[PDB]
């Protein structure tokens, strides 16, 4: 459970990690080797020259002799530096590349395995758990695992080796002066382990909070139309901000932990080698050792602070990866009982289609304490049609869901041909069944691709036959792009009847032996339903079919009618057989350019955090300049140490040095904590602010923006989770250490200018060489990051669509198809990662090699400077010591380039989305707010074309009127434009030509929120939230807090209060995602209650009683009649029972008013209205 990641490594990855780790140990010992020949050899030679100095004795010959002696040695050391840098180029490329390649391969495998496990889970698991969290994790937690298993591990092995290599060199050059450091090393490791565990624990909770926020974002962006209709933008933003705040607090805790860890590490190493300083100096003045502090061993153990400071962030990244892997691998390791990928089961060759339910007891996992089916008995003979009738919530859809083995009954057996379906192969069982859900769901692709989900190997002739049987051929052939025309998410860019007929065809292409029809004709008009029913009855003999129809005309022709009452079959028989019993059936039939200043503009939104940046930059300057100043202070200490007079009096300086290194350690602790913490807190504030502003801007947009193919729910959620994380990757501790290293380089340059002005030219020469490689690398990485961000949204779209439509995906047995699509969508990012591995490796290797080439050049040039009597040897050594730290700082800065490109791209996109302004702005306080509404709605010659299919005319000209106390009934064929009128009255879109009036005022001159607050709308396919029944009902009026009594009154008006009260947890019963844990009629009634809680002046009913039963719709209609006068109501209905009482009926055909008048007038006249009610 600790190396749970690295689970999917294989032979090649294990070799990349060993060879990369071998290179990292070889890379790490180059710097100690640089100190070895600089310290042990040259400093000793210089001291011997000063110690064995005879003043002006044979000066003319001796000066030249010693100058040549040191110059030859320095040239040889320059050659050694060149040789070390030559191998540094290879070892550094391997260290970085090999660890990046292994990380990329492992992350690819982890993503594929995670998506496979999510698709392999069960329907009950999906009901119990939340799924927007899964969608957010698949991106964010996988990226977090990636940032901790890659080249940062190689960077840890490299600094660990520098620390140890320095220790080993010190041990070789002196005894017992490094055992003190080696004894405190375990304390440092223990501290590292403790704070790594703390940070991993914090990361787990922070990712939980981010997943909770992403779930809210996903639900809101999937129900954006309901959110906009009910003015819920402000409450949905508040819900998102609630989780953003928890994530921000956890991130601040993470920053405190990590930065106090870094500060404690620096304090501990400083105190540890300060004790060594004191003890060793006491023993050296005791003459136990001669040279232990003279620039050899104290300069070998000086790089330990740099090593620890460089190793700590990689430990933090590893801890974050461990925290991220928890939930991912928990989901991966979860195994389902009803496994749809197992090959363990029977696959009968010839199935005659006999279905039997024997004593079925079932209760849902989400509500165990509610019994749905209690001893259900049902037999379906071969090639027979059986109709399930009864009141809503009776378990009719539960029977269909059990027939597909989405759940297992708690008692009893479901069997096919006398064989238990539990022993049949699950994939085979689901493949021999075609099912149409109560409210069908499509996918964001073309019509032909949607139909191919039923059967992949289907041909175009078979598709045409299926859409002829589904009565969709004419509607598809009247479209541009015909079968290749692209539908929206869930089929949103099609009308209800068209979307349902597409699903009917998708079921038909499977050639199913068992056909499950669940309210398959709810959204179909009577004319289309007739031909669909004829087509179904033309091929009934080949298969056995179960139909759940509220339309009772289709029930009459069924072979056997089953009746549901109290979770059992009360009356089973034919039409006349049940007419004999005159029971339930009788009662029922009785009536771009990525600008370079994007990252600076995103940092101006942190202007309120300027005091945090000031102190952080000051602390970064202090601790960055401390590193080069160490050489100067050590050189000054050497002066008071080489000859202090009496050996015993040296104890004063001995205790002075311990105080110096202890105060220095305290200062390092304080400054490192400040530098990390202030920048981290500013970054945590910035991340939350950016996420908040992006979500608010997304909620501000128009419906046409969400209708775009590139703005799907998955793409939007991926954008939300990704743009903030990429910007965060270049802020905080990274941006702090960037300033730290810049101040380090500046301090080195300044002391070089003060002491030797010649080597400053070498520094100003090495800077551009690293700079050019950095800029070309950043150019390549940004160029590829644009496409990486473009392609990641597609994979997010695939994952979100599969997870949100998991029930349909499982019914169609299309898990493997979506896995293939996800894998294919991962291809371009994977290859870009593989190429970035080599690019980053080669750039890092070039930078590191240039560092050692600069060291060699500095040595060679200092040789000439000393030869020409320009610079003293001690000054040359001091400036070279500065140059080493400066070059390391420059390389560390260059290592920040990969993050900055992604940050710039994401910052540009964030700026663009934030600054975007819609046309129909709902956040605008401008517009008229009439003080008196009379409920007069007039459409005056409205011409409208949808933005996604602008070539198609929807409404050629539309003129209808309605006043207070009147009901306007919209009738017509599917796709006529009835639901477009509702969306135009809701100001979802503006008409191309024409006008819509409210009490004589143009609705474009009104306030958008004010106008929407006067409308009560229930959509054709109502959508709820994964919240309580009470929250869903109270969502109708988001301006005020709705009382419990008012919620109960609305529920009673909607004829749902009895069900809610007879249910455990009552009104606090959490509804499923989109209302899936309710019956269809129950969800429709909850939406009716949500609409009625407003007491709206205009009531918009769009097939508001499609999922209801006869008694329920009668009660709802009586309530509407009781609240009829005093409000304007527009009704879209197919049933004659909801049109008879309408004041005026308008027949809209082809987006025009064809027939108008009262029911009596339209029935007396002969035409479309008379034809539609023939039977
Ligand atoms: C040997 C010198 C020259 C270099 C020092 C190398 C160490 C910095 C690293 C590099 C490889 C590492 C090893 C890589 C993998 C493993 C296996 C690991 O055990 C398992 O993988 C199996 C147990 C489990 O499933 O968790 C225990 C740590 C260990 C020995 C690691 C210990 C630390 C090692 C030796
Ligand atoms: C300081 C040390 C690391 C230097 C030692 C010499 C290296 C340059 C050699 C020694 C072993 C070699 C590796 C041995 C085997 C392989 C497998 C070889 O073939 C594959 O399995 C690749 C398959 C694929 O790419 O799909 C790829 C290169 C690699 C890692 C080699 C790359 C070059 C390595 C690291
Ligand atoms: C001084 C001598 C010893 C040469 C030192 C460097 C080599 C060891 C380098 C140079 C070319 C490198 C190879 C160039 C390209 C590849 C392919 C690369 O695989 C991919 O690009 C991944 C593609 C995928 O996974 O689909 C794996 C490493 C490998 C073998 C590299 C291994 C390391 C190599 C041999
Ligand atoms: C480059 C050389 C000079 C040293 C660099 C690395 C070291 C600082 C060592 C000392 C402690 C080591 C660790 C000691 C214990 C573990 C836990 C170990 O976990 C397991 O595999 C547990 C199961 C098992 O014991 O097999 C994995 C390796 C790791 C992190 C080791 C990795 C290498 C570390 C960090
Ligand atoms: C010589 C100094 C300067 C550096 C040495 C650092 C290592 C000794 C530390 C750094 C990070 C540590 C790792 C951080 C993460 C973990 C998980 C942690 O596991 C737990 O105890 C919690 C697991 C659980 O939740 O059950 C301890 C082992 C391990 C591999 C740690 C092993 C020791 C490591 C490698
Ligand atoms: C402070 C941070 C930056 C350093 C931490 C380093 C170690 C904790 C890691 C780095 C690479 C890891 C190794 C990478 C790959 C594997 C294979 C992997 O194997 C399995 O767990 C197989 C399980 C299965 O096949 O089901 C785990 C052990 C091991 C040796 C890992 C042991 C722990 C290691 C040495
Ligand atoms: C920043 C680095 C990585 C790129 C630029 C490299 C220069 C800083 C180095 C590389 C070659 C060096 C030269 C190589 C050899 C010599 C000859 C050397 O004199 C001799 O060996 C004999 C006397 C003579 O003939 O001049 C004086 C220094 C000089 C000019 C060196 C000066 C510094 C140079 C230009
Ligand atoms: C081509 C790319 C990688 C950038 C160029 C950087 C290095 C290749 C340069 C910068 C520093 C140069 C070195 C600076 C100084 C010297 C000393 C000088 O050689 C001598 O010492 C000659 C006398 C003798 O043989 O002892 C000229 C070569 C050399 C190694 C230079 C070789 C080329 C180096 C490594
Ligand atoms: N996933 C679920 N988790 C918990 N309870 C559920 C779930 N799905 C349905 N229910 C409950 O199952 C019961 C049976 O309703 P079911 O979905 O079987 O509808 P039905 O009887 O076919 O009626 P309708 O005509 O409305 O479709 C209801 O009480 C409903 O709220
Ligand atoms: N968002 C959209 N983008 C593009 N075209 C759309 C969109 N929504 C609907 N359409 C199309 O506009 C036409 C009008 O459909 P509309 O939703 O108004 O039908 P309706 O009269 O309410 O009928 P139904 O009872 O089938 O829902 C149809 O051809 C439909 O496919
Ligand atoms: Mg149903
Ligand atoms: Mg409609």
């Amino acid at each position: 459970s600790v190396l749970t990641m690295f689970r999917y490594a294989g032979w090649l990855d294990r070799l990349y990690m060993l060879v990369g780790t071998l290179a990292a140990i070889i890379h790490g010992v180059a710097l100690p080797l640089m100190m070895l020949i600089f310290g042990d050899m040259t400093d000793s030679f210089a001291s011997v020259g000063q110690v064995s100095k005879q003043s002006t004795q044979m000066s003319e010959a001796d000066k030249r002799a010693m100058f040549a002696k040191l110059e030859e040695e320095m040239t040889t050391y320059a050659y050694y530096y060149t040789g070390i840098g030559a191998g540094v180029l290879i070892v550094a490329y391997i260290q970085v590349s090999f660890w990046a390649l292994a990380a990329g391969r492992q992350i690819h495998k982890i993503r594929q395995k995670f998506f496979h496990a999510i698709m392999n889970q069960e329907i009950g698991w999906f009901d119990v758990h939340d799924v927007g969290e899964l969608n957010t994790r698949l991106t964010d937690d996988v990226s977090k695992i990636n940032e901790g298993i890659g080249d940062k591990i190689g960077m840890f092995f490299q600094a660990m080796a520098t620390f140890f290599g320095g220790f080993i060199i010190g041990f070789t050059r002196g005894w017992k002066l490094t055992l003190v450091i080696l004894a405190i090393s375990p304390v440092l490791g223990l501290s590292a382990g403790i704070w790594a565990k703390i940070l991993s624990s914090f990361t787990d909770k922070e990712l939980h909070a981010y997943a909770k926020a992403g779930a809210v974002a996903e639900e809101v962006l999937a129900a954006i139309r309901t959110v906009i209709a009910f003015g819920g933008q402000k409450k949905e933003l508040e819900r998102y901000n609630n989780n953003l705040e928890e994530a921000k607090r956890l991130g601040i805790k993470k920053a405190i932990t990590a930065n106090i860890s870094m500060g404690a590490a620096f304090l501990l190493i400083y105190a540890s080698y300060a004790l060594a300083f004191w003890y060793g100096t006491s023993l050296v003045i005791s003459k136990e050792y001669s040279i232990g502090q003279v620039l050899t061993v104290f300069f070998s153990v000086c790089i330990g602070a740099f090593s620890v400071g460089q190793a700590s962030p990689n430990i933090e990244a590893f801890a974050n990866a461990r925290g991220a892997a928890y939930e991912v691998f928990k989901i991966i390791d979860n195994k389902p009982s009803i496994d749809s990928f197992s090959k363990s089961g029977h696959k009968p060759d010839n199935i005659q289609g006999n279905l039997e339910f024997k004593n079925i007891h079932f209760s849902y996992p989400s509500r165990k304490e509610v019994q749905i089916l209690k001893g259900l008995n049902l037999k379906v003979k071969s090639g027979q049609t059986v109709a399930l009738v009864g009141n809503s919530g009776g378990g009719k859809s539960t029977t269909v869901q059990l027939m597909q083995r989405l759940y297992d009954p708690l008692d009893g057996m479901v069997s096919i041909d006398g064989q238990d379906i539990r022993t049949i192969n699950v994939r085979y069982l689901r493949e021999i069944i075609g099912v149409v859900s109560q409210e069908p769901v499509l996918f964001a692709t073309t019509i032909a691709e949607n139909i191919r989900y039923g059967r992949e190997d289907v041909t175009m002739d078979e598709i045409e036959k299926a859409v002829k049987e589904a009565n969709a051929y004419d509607f598809i052939m009247k479209l541009p792009h015909q079968f290749d025309t692209l539908v929206g998410e869930r089929g949103a860019q099609l009308s209800g009847g068209q979307k349902q007929r597409i699903a009917i065809a998708r079921a038909l292409v499977r050639n199913p032996k068992i056909l499950l029809l669940d309210e398959a004709t709810s959204a179909l008009d009577t004319e289309s339903e007739a031909v669909v029913q004829a087509a179904l009855d033309k091929a009934r003999e080949g298969r056995t079919t179960i139909v759940i129809a509220h339309r009772l005309s289709t029930v009459r022709n069924a072979d056997v009618i089953a009746g549901f009452d109290g979770g059992v079959i009360v009356e089973q028989g034919n039409h006349d057989e049940l007419m004999r019993e005159k029971g339930i059936y009788f009662k029922l039939v009785m009536t771009e350019d990525v600008p370079p200043a994007s990252f600076w503009r995103i940092l101006k939104l942190n202007s309120t955090e300027w005091p945090y940046f000031v102190v952080g930059i000051f602390a970064a300057i202090i601790n960055g300049g401390l590193q080069p100043a160490f050489s100067v202070i050590f050189s000054k200490v050497v002066g008071v140490f080489t000859n202090g007079g009496p050996p015993e009096t040296q104890r004063q300086n001995s205790n002075l040095f311990s105080l110096l290194f202890l105060i220095l350690g305290i200062i390092s602790f304080i400054t490192f904590f400040l530098q990390g913490f202030t920048f981290g807190k500013a970054g945590e504030i910035l991340t939350k602010r950016l996420r908040y502003m992006v979500f608010k801007s997304m909620l501000r947009q128009d419906v046409s923006w969400f209708d775009d193919p590139k703005n799907t729910t998955g793409a939007l959620t991926t954008r939300l989770a990704n743009d903030a994380a990429q910007v965060k990757g270049a802020t905080g501790s990274r941006l702090a250490v960037i300033f730290q290293n810049i101040a380090n380089l500046g301090t080195g340059i300044i002391i070089s200018l003060i002491y030797g002005w010649q080597l400053t030219l070498l520094l100003l020469a090495i800077v551009p060489i690293i700079a050019i490689a950095g800029v070309v690398e950043m150019k390549m990485l940004s160029g590829q990051a644009l496409k990486d961000k473009k392609e990641l949204e597609g994979s997010g779209k695939i994952a979100t669509e599969a997870i949100e439509n998991f029930r349909t995906v499982v019914s169609l047995t299309r898990e493997q198809k979506f896995e293939t699509m996800y894998a294919q969508s991962l291809q371009i990012p994977y290859r870009n990662a593989m190429k970035k591995a080599h690019v980053f490796g080669i750039t890092f290797s070039f930078t590191q090699a240039m560092m050692y080439f600069s060291y060699a050049a500095a040595f060679r040039f200092g040789a000439y400077l000393v030869t020409q009597q320009l610079m003293t040897f001690e000054n040359v050594l001091l400036v070279f010591s500065a140059i080493v730290f400066g070059a390391m700082a420059v390389g560390q800065v260059s290592s920040f380039a990969p993050d900055y490109a992604k940050a710039t791209v994401s910052a540009s996109h964030i700026i663009r989305i934030i600054e975007k302004t819609p046309e129909i702005d709902s956040y605008s306080t401008q517009g008229l707010k009439p003080n008196m509404l009379e409920g007069n709605v007039q459409f005056s010659g409205v011409v409208f074309n949808y933005p996604t299919r602008p070539s198609i005319p929807v409404l050629q000209g539309l003129s209808l009127e309605v006043k207070k106390g009147q009901t306007l009934a919209l009738v017509g064929s599917s796709g006529g434009g009835k639901s477009t009128v509702v969306q135009l009255l809701e100001r979802f879109y503006d008409p191309m030509a024409g006008s819509v009036f409210l009490d004589g005022k143009e609705i474009k001159q009104l306030n958008v929120q004010w106008l929407r607050a006067q409308l009560g709308i229930v959509s054709q396919e109502p959508i709820l939230f994964d919240r309580s029944i009470a929250e869903n009902i109270a969502y109708g009026d988001n301006s005020r807090v709705v009382s419990y009594e008012e919620i109960v009154r609305a529920a009673k008006e909607a004829n749902i209060h009895q069900f809610i009260d007879s249910l455990p947890d009552k009104y606090n019963t959490r509804v499923g995602d989109k209302g899936t844990q309710l019956s269809g009629g129950q969800k429709q009634r909850i939406a009716i209650a949500r609409a009625l809680v407003r007491q709206p002046h205009i009531l918009l009913l769009d097939e508001a009683t499609s999922a209801l039963d006869t008694e329920s719709e009668k009660v709802v209609q009586e309530a509407l009649d009781k609240a009829r006068e005093g409000r304007t109501v527009i009704v879209i209905a197919h049933r004659l029972s909801t049109i008879q009482n309408a004041d005026l009926i308008v027949v809209i055909q082809n987006g025009k008013v064809k027939e108008h008048g009262t029911h009596q007038q339209l029935l007396a006249q002969k035409g479309i209205y008379f034809s539609m009610v023939s039977v």
